[PDB]
Order: structure tokens, then sequence, then C-alpha cells
């Protein structure tokens, strides 16, 4: 559980959707269960890009997601 997430999709972290939209699809394709339901084990990989790249478009999360995993500690965020 010690792996970055902005780079997990070969990106820049400061990017936005432009790369997270070609990186999320370019790297998830390798797992895109929509077609790869023969195993569906990719369903979790989404937690690798969709859980990581989910904040690669915003900034307030870039500070939360880059260290507090996924809103780990958030009462009124």
């Amino acid at each position: 559980a010690k792996q970055d997430y902005y780079e997990i999709l070969g990106v820049s972290k400061t990017a936005e959707e432009r790369e997270i939209r070609k990186a999320y699809k370019r790297l998830a394709m390798k797992y895109h269960p929509d077609r790869n339901q023969g195993d569906k084990e990719a369903e979790a990989k989404f937690k690798e890009i969709k859980e990581a790249y989910e904040v690669l478009t915003d900034s307030q999360k870039r500070a939360a997601y880059d260290q507090y995993g996924h809103a780990a500690f958030e009462q009124g965020g």
C-alpha cells in the first residue's frame, strides 16, 4: 500500500482529465473488465486508477488523496 497514484497511470499528477482520460483508458484497457469479465478481477484495478485518478482532476483532493489514501480522515471536507 505504498505506491503513488498519479504516476500509477503514467501521468503528471498536476494534469487533469486530458491525460487521466487517455491514461486511465490506456492503462485500464489492459484490464477493462467490460470486455475482460472472463475474470472481472480488474474490477479492483479501478481502485488503482479510478480511486487514484479520481482526484487527479481536482486539487483539494490532490492534497487528501496524495497522502490520506481516499478521504481517510475527512469530517467536513
